[PDB]
């Protein structure tokens, strides 16, 4: 089929048969079914992590990185200190496309810099606030305007300038390293679409748009985080994965949203981790197929 007919038939599938909650609720239930069985059969093993060494680097201790795909550090390596919780996500052409990782700790300020570095990362996507329900959930790895440098062992981080749009700032953050200087764009997204908001997606969609605006392409690892780097890092990997897809017109025949969930979560634990997240992506790349089925039309005009 031409791609065309592969976003109608998701379009026409869609408009037909309406997804309800229970149905929902149930698919989410065989991704944490799956889960359990790969636990079971020991498929992922995360050994790295459990270390003793290891422990007091991991922000949640039932959030671990699979040891197949965890980031490994290499940059001034003490023999623990190649370790950081996040894992490569694989783009739609090849692996690496994306490290999702968690809101680094105060003990793990370095170790993220570090990361940043060594894989020539230009894009962090922050997607969450400091302190949520009055707990921290990220430690100050950037810096603002008006502070000069801040300073993480030998990287030096200052902000040049930073752009407020209505849901994200994005922050241009220059980076020091043994008299190198790199360009660093962070987008932290301080908010969220709201479940009883179908137009709610919009900023989400414009987020990676931006994000996109800034690296067309996968030629380095783009960082994503939230808290745990679960959940909302998630949505977000899985969101831009398919809008790749869309663009560059090799969305497969066999496509879904559940298997592409599937297949998130057998890259990072819990990588989407709730129903309501599953949800948000559904509707999220729904408006998507929407969107590149009015591109195909526009080009079709001649």
């Amino acid at each position: 089929m031409d791609q065309r007919e592969i976003l109608q038939k998701f379009l026409d599938e869609a408009q037909s048969k309406k997804i309800t909650k229970e149905e929902f609720a149930n698919e989410f239930l065989k991704l944490k079914r799956q889960s359990t069985k790969y636990k079971a059969d020991k498929t992922y093993p995360t050994t790295v992590a459990e270390k003793p060494k290891n422990i007091k680097k991991n922000r949640y201790k039932d959030i671990l990185p699979y040891d197949y795909s965890r980031v490994e550090l290499s940059l001034i390596t003490d023999e623990d200190s190649s370790y950081i919780n996040a894992n490569f996500i694989k783009g739609v052409y090849g692996p690496k496309a994306y490290i999702a990782t968690q809101g680094p700790l105060s003990t793990t300020l370095l170790d993220f810099w570090r990361m940043i570095w060594e894989y020539s990362v230009l894009i962090i996507v922050m997607a969450c606030m400091e302190y949520e329900m009055g707990k921290k959930k990220c430690e100050r790895y950037w810096a603002e305007p008006g502070e000069m440098q801040l300073e993480f062992g030998p990287f030096s981080v200052s902000c040049e300038a930073e752009k407020r749009k209505s849901d994200y700032i994005i922050r241009t953050l220059k980076v020091k390293f043994n008299s190198e200087t790199r360009t660093i764009y962070q987008f932290h997204y301080k908010n969220w679409p709201d479940h009883d908001v179908p137009s709610s997606i919009d900023p989400i969609l414009e987020l990676i748009w931006d994000v996109r605006c800034y690296q067309e392409d996968d030629s380095v690892p783009i960082c994503i985080h939230c808290s745990a780097g679960c959940g909302r890092t998630g949505v977000i990997c899985a969101i831009d994965y398919t809008w790749m897809l869309l663009k560059d017109g090799i969305i497969p025949e066999n496509f879904s949203v559940f298997s592409l969930i599937r297949e998130m979560r057998t890259q990072r634990p819990s990588l989407v981790q709730t129903q309501e997240q599953y949800e948000l992506v559904y509707n999220a790349v729904l408006e998507l197929f929407k969107r590149q089925m009015d591109v195909i039309r526009d080009k079709h005009s001649a």
